[PDB]
């Protein structure tokens, strides 16, 4: 189903995207909420923890500037606007 709706919500894999175009790496979403203000982009964040594949590759870490508003593994939580993100069906095997 890819009409042009999708949602990606807490508790979902989700490809994220570090680099401009370089690699994304799925992950499961802990957390959703904004950060800045007018400061840059008007965006939600969307937190995602980075899978076995691109494990090893997170800044937050489940804290932002001392608020902690997930919790996750060394070098896994990461926050990113759901266009970073990338839905990925759950029907590995489907005949």
């Amino acid at each position: 189903g890819s009409s042009g709706s999708s949602g990606i919500d807490v508790g979902c894999p989700v490809k994220v995207q570090l680099r401009s175009g370089e690699e994304k790496f799925p992950g499961v979403v802990r957390f959703r909420g904004p950060l800045l203000a007018e400061r840059t982009v008007s965006g939600i964040f969307f937190g995602v923890e980075l899978l076995e594949e691109g494990r090893g590759q997170g800044f937050t870490d489940g804290v932002y500037q001392g608020k902690q508003l997930f919790q996750c593994d060394e070098d896994c939580g990461v926050f990113v606007a759901l266009d970073k993100l990338e839905l990925i069906e759950s029907g590995p095997s489907s005949g």
